[PDB]
This record gives structure tokens, C-alpha cells and sequence, in this order.
């Protein structure tokens, strides 16, 4: 579990559909060292691969974070944003905002005066439009929340963009330290999941693998959430169950968890997706499909907040999943 | 100076605890040129510069709003309570530094996919492991710091409030030439629970002119055109019941003397400022208030201009140098 | 002393009316101990054990909520406005009591202040006023005092009265010490501590402490409050709350092994401590409370040995303290 890895993970550049911004370029540096081969397509999945024999299996946690993007500029230098992904704008109230202009990573604020959009009105210092975009603004121009990243003891820690980063650095942590393994495997760094796992898609066509793997975060038991949320921080990774799921799959997730002693936790779902596992599972012939997930509390806003030991387990998790996996049926 | 700027608006200190931080920074910062200085049974730091006449009182609060620890949950969750004008909207998705026991430690609010269910979140799964971790009921935090200069002249940060006319007083102070008057600077605390520091610290002075340097709003987004103040246009004086006419005459000539830009703004009632208990302290009290114009008050993203804040500097200097006996009598 | 208790309770003195019954037991008993004892122009009483230092002002306040009659109608029924915090919802079908010259007269609230009507047992406005009836006239909460069992009672205007008996109790058993201090039965707390503002003034205390009634876990308060009944009294903390003094009575009570809940009081209290505090230069102030659940309605409760125990430390206070800087 490396804090300093996993935060820089968590706070490169990259919103849905500019990933290429800054987080894709760890991704595929942190692979080439282990993968036999990496590639970026068109849409920008960072794409690696293990080769193995079989089964063909591929796993993937989404490199982009949800963020706002410039409507246009008014005379007095303010700007309009809009949402790129679930973007919350009660968690724009007295916030910070990480913006990339051509001159670099400029600040601003949402304030408040002394809720919907264009009721939130970005300052940057600027006394007019002209003034703004001479700093760098421009209609387009895209932001982030801004980094802040909190250690609140040995295991706990809570920042911004977790989702999906901290799945991400659990990934390709297991995948770094991944041993022997006759499966053929796939780990890939989607692209534009926060807008229609459409990255997701593109990838596992591409690939056409016979499993599929989503790691992703997943919801943990917090204040005020009435009781129906399955999931507690501490507790280890989760994986669901449902129609997303393949039985045979899951069965064997089990076993391998049973195995190494790791704990890990069911989670309900009733429907498929906000994972890639969605669109992965009715990629071209069908995928048998499985979800791998960390447990985060205050999903979508500044201060997502995991426990270092359910990070731990994930890895070890994911990496022991990937080494177990043979030839099998996976027909339901 | 934008170190000692930060420094003194990050410094510890939420209402009746300035004693914290806030309190020895502005202590040391005035020894180096007061006659001397003392701290009252308040905390209000009270610096001396010896002249004649006529006595005159500046104060700018030291303290903070912030939050305070009612109690701790059985899976170590805190609920908090307010100290001073603190929003719940402004408590959402934020970072809370606590001084505990052991030491300085965050916490962050919360959401989901009216304090009540205003619960903070310091990473324990007990009640025993949160107190573990130095939380008591009682416990005070205030917003985390954040300070982002945006360009050469514009800066957001929490707690400009008035902690940005307790470092332009302070570096006034420090820059004061030749003075007839007799002056006292003051760091009031518990400004934000109803002026209560100075109160007692005017009754004690018993100043005959009395100055209150506190932040205004300024032109922003959604203010419907009713505030009049706009950032960069200078330091910023009302006009209005608590704002003695004579002295306010005064600072308009001293302005235009110096040439310091000045803005004006309406205050057709006493305000929320030290200048409201100053006035009608003991037998009357010819007051005025000086401000630095900021937006977004009482939140995380309060911004100012340096350019203000550096005339302000300028004006509060000047008024006390040419500061001379005279009748204030309306 | 259940009796001297129960009559300090039920002792007439509403806001502004103190002189109608609890001052004079409060100077009367009061004059048995202290040096000097004090009646000033608003009704403060104030008692004086002299001393070295530091000076120390306690204060409890004397007067209770209630209300006066606006005006009477023609059918002899009267019309009354409240005297500090009461609320119409707790006069439907209660008893109230009057102050009238004639002397104390009963009438009940039957079954906003515009739909609360008092009942007399009079057919008009001129036989109202024939029982001793007059605009201005005030009134209480009808006494009922009672017992739930050996530490558990319950009774109307516990507040502020049962630390008003608390600080009394302790006068008269206070020993050697050697702060100079004034005990103080403030008037007019209920509406605005004008009271304990000017009494304080005068007086120019160093140090001073406010006893008064604080809220107790009760049914639906939904976890908010921190306070329990039986578990002795309370002390604030917070700005109103000067520290060293706060610290200085918790190693107090841990010396006299004396149980001491802690309350967050994040604003200027609503008591005397609020006024003493920003009196004339500055005072280093605290307070001390006993819990009770239900405040401002007539069945107030509280529990005995939150009493007995607040007697203690307050006392154990008094004769413990000395000059020390209070400067925070």
C-alpha cells in the first residue's frame, strides 16, 4: 500500500474525456514495467497485457473523474460552468476549483452569497471576460475538485476521487505485483465511465475477453443512510451479486477469498450498472462478468473516505483472483 | 507581505479561545513597537502608543467562528454545534481542523447520495476511539485552511474575517510615524458572539475617538446591485446613526491629503461591528469604521484585493498621524 | 431541607415582583450568615462575606416567568400577557395564581395569547375587580410540589429557584476561605438579566459564577442534550467560559470527589454569567447548573443529589479559591 503511488494516482489530471490530461500517462508508465505489451486506443484506454494462455480475462477501473466544464464568460470575468459526470452542486458551495488552462492549472472559486446551475458563478480574480481568458479561461476550459488529500489515522483517509482512482491504484498495484498465472489477462485503464461507460465498451470489443472484471467503489454504511447499505469500511473488498453477475464466476471468487483468507463482502444488485462490468458483460458474444469493489462513504464529494485496510485486501484479492484463474465452464 | 498576511489569518483562535494562537502572534508583533502591551481577563490584547491628545481606540476582533463538539456517537461520529455565524450550507463536503487533546486533527462533514444531522467524520468506529483520538465533548474546530492567491492583486481564503484587518491594523501599527494622539490598537476577542471583547476593553481605555477596522461586502454575483462596495476600489468608510460626522469629515480630508482611493457605504443602522459598542461606551464615543471591502463573507472562499487591503494600510496610518484635537460634538 | 426548599420554590416573586415574597426569605436567611446583606434600587439582594481575594460575585436569580392581566371583559374574564418565557401552551387547563391587594386569588385557563382566557369565577368585569382584580395584576404557575420518590420530584419554577436554594444552602454552610465573597439573588433575569447586570456593576467582581438550571436528557430530545439526571451538577464550557477558572473547578470537584458533567455552551449563555462577563473591565466567569428535564412547565423535575452535590462543589469552590490569573 504505497500512500505516496496511491495519492498521485488520486490527484493526476483527468476528467471524463481528458484523461489524457495527466492520469493516463501513470497508468501506462506503471504498466509497461510489468505488462508484455501496452497500448492506447483511440478513445484512450490505457491497455495492458499479461500474456497467458487462457481463459482471456480482462479487468478494468475507470481513469476519469467527474468534474465541470466552462459555459461562457461574463463581463465581469465570472465564469458559468456546467457538470461533466454526476457533479453534485451542493458540493460546489464555498468550493475550490482545479481548472486546466492554456496557461497552465489555474484556481477558482464557487462562493456564496451572504440549489441548480448558473446559480453558481466561479470567481477567478478577474475583473472582466477579457481579463479572464487572458489568464487562461476559455469556453471548454475544464475543472476538477480541487486535491486534498486527508490521512485521519493509521487507515482512514478521505480526499476527492476515490472514484475511481483509488480502484485504479489497487489494480494496477495487484497487477504490479502479480506471479504466475495461466490466464490470459487484460488490465485496462478505462475511459469517459462518469459519462456512459463508454470506454468500457470500446475496450472489451476490442479485447473480446471470456471474463470480465469491474473494480470499482461501492457505497459503505454511513450517517443518515436509513440502513440499506450492505457494505462497512474495514469489512474488505465487496462483490456483488445479481443479473450483472456470473454464478460460476462468483463462486469462484468466493473460493479463492476462502483460500487466502481474505474477508470480503456481498453486496446486493438487483440491476447492472455504473460499472464498465455493464457494458463488458453484453460486449459481442457475452462476458462472464464479476465486480471487484472498495467500500468509500460520501460518494461524489471532496471528502470520499476509505479504509487503507480494505485497499490492502483488494489487492491481495485481485492478485489472487488473476493467479487461480484456469479453464472452466462459465456458462450459467 | 503575504507570509505574515497568512500566518495571522491561519492562526488558532474561534471565539473565546484566541488564546490559541492568534492571540501571542499579534502580542509579538506589537511588542516590537508598542510602549507596551498587556492581555485583559477576555483575552483582548491591548498595545499602547503614548501622545496626547486626543486618546484614541483602533481594534480589530481576533476571533474566529467556528464549530464546538456537543457529543460523540457510538460508532465515533461528532456532532457539532456552531460558534458564531456559521452556516450549515458551508459545512457540507468540507474539512474541519479540531484542536484536541493531542494536538491539531481533522474531520470532514459529510453527505449522501439542521445541525442535527450535521455529523463529522474523524475516521474512528467508537466512541472510545474517538475520544482515544483526543475528541471531548466540547472540543472546537474551525474551517481548514486554504489560501489560493488567484493573481498579483486577488486571494480567497477562509477566515478574511477579520483576520485581514487584524494584520492591515497590525502592519499599520507597525509602519506608525509621528503621532499627537494618544493611541491604543486593540486585538478584541469574542467579536463574533456580540462584541463582547470590546466592550470591556473600550470601557477600560475610555478613548474619546474610537475606530473600528472590520470587513464589508463587496459587488458580487446574485447581490442584486444593493451593495456598494467594490473590490479594488480602496478601504471603505460608512455613513450613517454610529458614524460621528465630524470625524468622518476628517478621514474624507486626510484621504484626498494622502490621495488613498476611499469608498463609502450606507449604514443607516448601528452595526454588527466593535464600533457599536465603542460609541456607546461610558459617556459617548465619536466612532467611525474603516473596512476591507471582501466577497463571499462567513465562507471557506471570503476574497479580497491586496490593493485594498494595502490602502487600508495606508489610510489607517495616515488618520492616526494626523489625528489632532478637535471638537467631535455632532 | 425539603421545606426551606419547597418554600423557596413556591416563595411569589415573578420578573419585576421579587418584592412580593422571595426576597425577604432570601434576606432572611441570608442575613443569618453573611457579613452585610443588601437590598439595591432594582431588588438585588446582596449579601457580603468579606474576604481577601480574589472578589468573587455568585448570583442566582430570584424572579419566576409569569404573566399580567392586559384587561378584563365584560363578563369578568381576564386577559393576560406573559411575563418572560411562558408559553400559551402550557396554561390550557392549568391553575394560575394571582397577586392581588386583597391577597392571592386563583383562576384557571380553560378549554395566540388572544384565545387565552383566565377564569376567576366572576359574572363581570365589576365583581373582577371587586375580588382584588386590576389591570396589571400578576400571576404564576399555581404551586404542586411533588415527590416522585426518595431523589425524583417535580414542581413548577424550579428555575431558577432550586439553585437559588443551592447557592443559599451553601452560604449558610460555607467555612473558612478566603476570596471576598458576595452572593447575589438577582431580579429581572427572566427578561433581559437586567438584574445581574447592574448588581454586578457595583459589586466589580474579579471572578464570577452563575448557578442556574441547565436542560436534562428527556424524552424525544432526540440525543441533543449532553446533561443526565443523578449525575451530579454541571459545569459549561465554551466562550461565556473562562478556562482557568473552569480547569480550577474540575480539580475541584475530582478533590472532593464530587461528579461533574460538562455541557457545550457554544454562545453567550442565557444567565447572569452572560452580563458579569463583559461588566466594567472584564471578569473571569463560569457557571454551575443543576440538570432538569422539562424546563419552563409546571412539572420541572430534577433530581436530589444533582442538588445535594451542587451544594457541595459550590461550596468546595468558594472556600478553595484564591488569587490566581485568570488571563486566558
Amino acid at each position: 500500500v504505497d500512500w505516496k503511488l496511491m495519492q498521485e494516482i488520486i490527484e493526476a489530471p483527468g476528467v471524463s474525456g481528458y484523461e489524457h490530461l495527466g492520469i493516463r500517462d501513470i497508468v501506462v508508465d506503471v504498466l509497461k514495467e510489468v505488462a508484455d505489451e501496452v497500448k492506447v486506443d483511440k478513445l484512450g484506454n490505457v491497455i495492458a497485457h499479461f500474456k497467458g494462455s487462457s481463459p482471456r480475462i480482462m479487468v478494468a477501473a475507470h481513469m476519469d473523474k467527474i468534474g465541470v466544464m466552462v459555459n461562457h464568460i461574463d463581463k465581469d470575468g465570472y465564469l458559468h460552468i456546467v457538470p461533466i459526470g454526476g457533479v453534485l452542486p451542493e458540493t460546489l458551495v464555498a468550493q475550490r476549483i482545479r481548472f486546466f488552462t492554456e496557461k497552465g492549472e489555474r484556481y477558482g472559486v464557487v462562493g456564496v452569497l451572504p440549489i441548480d446551475w448558473d446559480q453558481i458563478v466561479v470567481d477567478v480574480g478577474a475583473s472582466s471576460k477579457e481579463e479572464a481568458e487572458e489568464m487562461g479561461f476559455r469556453v471548454g476550459t475544464v475543472g476538477e475538485f480541487a486535491p486534498n488529500f486527508t490521512r485521519l489515522n493509521e487507515h482512514r483517509f478521505a480526499t476527492p476521487y476515490l472514484d475511481d482512482r483509488i480502484c485504479l491504484y489497487a489494480m494496477i498495484e495487484a497487477a504490479r505485483q502479480l506471479g504466475d498465472h495461466e490466464a490470459d489477462i487484460y488490465i485496462v485503464g478505462s475511459v469517459q465511465e462518469e459519462v456512459g461507460l463508454r470506454g468500457a465498451r470500446v475496450a472489451s470489443y476490442a479485447i473480446n475477453p471470456e471474463v470480465g472484471i469491474a473494480m470499482d467503489v461501492t457505497f459503505a454504511k454511513q450517517p443518515h443512510d436509513k440502513g440499506k447499505i450492505v457494505p462497512e469500511l474495514g469489512k474488505g473488498p465487496v462483490m456483488d451479486v445479481g443479473p450483472n453477475i456470473n454464478p460460476k464466476l462468483r463462486a469462484f471468487a468466493d473460493e479463492v477469498a476462502k483460500k487466502y483468507e481474505i474477508p470480503l463482502q456481498v453486496e446486493p444488485s438487483p440491476r447492472p450498472t455504473g460499472t464498465d462490468a455493464n457494458v463488458m458483460q453484453i460486449n459481442r458474444e457475452g462476458v462472464a462478468t464479476a465486480v471487484l469493489s472498495i467500500p468509500i462513504r460520501y460518494m461524489h464529494s471532496q471528502v470520499e473516505l476509505a479504509d487503507a485496510r480494505d485497499v490492502d485486501n483488494t489487492i491481495k484479492l485481485a492478485k489472487a483472483l488473476l493467479e487461480e484463474l484456469k479453464p472452466m465452464d462459465f456458462t450459467p
